[PDB]
């Protein structure tokens, strides 16, 4: 029998909700027992969870590493244990990647690439103030979508990114800061579209859109990223119009990873890459039906 431990960072959004729901069924489908420790968001919270993990001497640890920097003590600790480690959903920065055995990510450089490219054909041209919902501060998402969606819109001088701050990926605090960026920018009406880091954030801002009289998707256009059930409904509702999708299947690669390794000593590829796939209203309705049956 296998035990892993996971050291998830919250439940911040609907996307890592449904990670941790499939997380859950694939461990229970392979006879694999999964402790999660919930994060609360919190580095450190995450630390004394892998900590707790190496002391009962768990098979493998899972993270999903809240931001990139500051990995390198507990991971030597768990190296030290013999205790390998699969990284989910984002990334690490160290110097030695030996402390790791694979990354389990989508490429979030392209998932802001497609948001961009997406952005750039449909203003055609026209003058396109861009306001930003950024990711958590420090999260390899968040730098890597940032990255991604203004390498896109280089060659569109006409696109120009007026506010960028962090949401925290979550809904309620995304309309918080949609709310603040329409005020600064004469009630929304110098803004042409959001560009949020995840769904979740831009639902939010879709809502402070709506209560500032404007119609979202329309005066204020929506790109974003995840592919949560709820994006797809605002897409049919006519309220948003681009989401890339992101598989809530992180932890089912990490388990292959890991059986291939228990089983002879076979290590993964240092980068395991999810598909990432744009998404827009044309097909809103086959998405969403794919979805309750993908984690949500
Ligand atoms: O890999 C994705 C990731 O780490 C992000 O975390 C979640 O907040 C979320 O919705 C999201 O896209």
């Amino acid at each position: 029998p296998l035990t892993v431990g996971f050291s998830q960072v919250g439940s911040e959004s609907g996307w890592r909700a449904a990670e941790t729901n499939v997380a859950k069924s694939e461990a229970e489908k392979r006879g694999i027992t999964l402790k999660i420790a919930d994060g609360q968001q919190k580095q450190e919270n995450q630390i004394k969870a892998v900590r707790s993990f190496v002391a009962q001497g768990v098979d493998a640890i899972f993270i999903a590493p809240v931001v990139a920097t500051g990995w390198e003590p507990v991971l030597k600790e768990a190296k030290d244990a013999e205790i390998p480690v699969f990284l989910l959903d984002r990334s690490i920065d160290v110097k030695d990647k030996s402390l790791y055995m694979t990354t389990v990510t989508a490429d979030n450089i392209l998932e802001g690439k497609l948001i961009g490219d997406w952005l750039v054909k449909e203003v055609n041209g026209k003058p396109c103030n861009v306001v930003e919902l950024q990711g958590t501060v420090g999260a390899s998402v968040a730098i890597d979508r940032k990255k991604g969606f203004a390498e896109a819109i280089k060659n569109a001088p006409n696109i120009k990114i007026i506010r960028s701050q962090s949401g925290d990926f979550t809904r309620s605090k995304g309309k918080e800061v949609m709310e603040s960026f329409i005020k600064a920018e004469n009630n929304g009406k110098n803004i042409c579209m959001v560009y949020a880091h995840n769904d979740d954030m831009v639902i939010g801002a879709i809502q402070a859109i709506k209560e500032a009289g404007l119609k979202p998707g329309k005066d204020i256009l929506t790109g974003s990223i995840d592919g949560v059930p709820d994006i797809y409904k605002a897409m049919m509702d006519g309220e948003a119009n681009a989401s890339v999708e992101l598989t809530p299947n992180m932890a089912g690669p990490a388990f292959d990873a890991l059986e291939k390794y228990k089983k002879d000593g076979t290590m993964p590829e240092k980068l395991t890459l999810t598909k990432s796939t744009l998404y827009l209203p044309d097909t809103a309705k086959e998405e969403l039906e794919k979805k309750k049956n993908m984690g949500y």
